[PDB]
């Protein structure tokens, strides 16, 4: 049973996955997002390392790819992070000038988005913003631009495509009483009452055994910081206890503005954290345990 058209039947958008073009191409991937997911998110072809490697010179091949496949699929498409820190191409980094810093953020904001105008559903546009104890943390962009690249980033994407809603996501906002929760909801308050177009938060969620009952009460706080939407994002569970999952569910179905769920690939043998058998498939593409509660939950 398809885990995505039952979400649907509850009231939420999606039920989606991680992937890109060498999982369509082996494994059972292809097979089971056809039947069972609704959302596909590119694993790795829309980082800036992936897709703007020197400056001002794109490579969309692996992320064109994708695209393709999900609309001859009928399947919704989120667009990878815009702009973070993570395995940033040093000829970004070793920028120094802030007005070179805000055209080279915005170009790359424009074009990617520009691209797949109209088809992408929802754009993350900033991610890993935050250190743990809720500060911003000093990313290059930060160092050089201000604060204010945050708001720059989230106007320009509103300019290169109405269509799309955009998040801002991050990771470790998994327990109420943890600072970085309560941090993010602080910041983006005050950046929608600024006007910012925030439209969503996503929650980066790489759980621990056990960890799933926290996000019943974590979800609904970010939730109170009053954007269109919410999501939970790139989600794993260590042990993929049936337990956790379903709480992670619930969580999504108990949050009116909660709209999908999207798992971090589809099975375990190609997982970051494999050897954690955190997915909901094993290494011969059968439907674990978790996978079968998370069904009958949803009816
Ligand atoms: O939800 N996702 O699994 C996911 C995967 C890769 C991404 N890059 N940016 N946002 C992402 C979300």
């Amino acid at each position: 049973q398809s885990i995505d058209q039952l979400i649907k039947a509850r009231g939420k958008v999606y039920f989606g996955v991680a992937t890109d073009q060498n999982r369509l191409t082996t494994g059972k991937n292809a097979a089971i997002i056809q039947a069972d997911f609704g959302m596909v998110w590119p694993e790795n072809s829309m980082h800036w390392d992936a897709t703007e490697p020197s400056q001002g010179n794109f490579n969309f091949a692996g992320a064109d790819y994708l695209v393709n496949w999900a609309q001859q699929n009928g399947k919704l498409i989120g667009g990878g992070c815009l702009v973070w820190h993570r395995d940033l191409p040093s000829w970004v980094s070793s920028i120094t000038d802030k007005n070179t810093l805000t055209n080279v953020m915005k170009n790359h904001i424009t074009t990617l988005m520009t691209r797949y105008k109209g088809k992408i559903r929802n754009w993350d546009v900033v991610g890993e913003a935050f250190n743990e104890d809720g500060s911003l943390r000093q990313t290059v962009f930060l160092n050089v631009i201000g604060e204010d690249y945050i708001p720059i980033a989230f106007q320009t994407a509103r300019a290169a495509d109405p269509n799309a809603k955009l998040y801002i996501m991050d990771y470790n906002l998994d327990s109420a009483s943890y600072p970085k929760t309560q941090a993010i909801v602080n910041r983006v308050k005050q950046w929608r009452a600024a006007g910012v177009p925030i439209d969503g938060i996503g929650s980066q969620t790489h759980l621990s055994a056990g960890q799933g009952a926290g996000v019943l009460q974590a979800l609904p706080l970010l939730a109170s910081a009053g954007t269109p939407e919410v999501s939970i994002l790139m989600l794993d569970v260590a042990g993929a206890s049936p337990t956790d999952y379903v709480n992670v569910v619930n969580a999504c179905l108990n949050v009116q503005s909660c709209v999908g769920i999207t798992v971090f690939g589809v099975a375990d043998p190609d997982s970051w954290r494999a050897s954690t058998t955190p997915l909901l498939f094993d290494g011969n593409f059968n439907p674990k345990p978790a996978y079968n509660a998370i069904v009958q939950d949803l009816q």
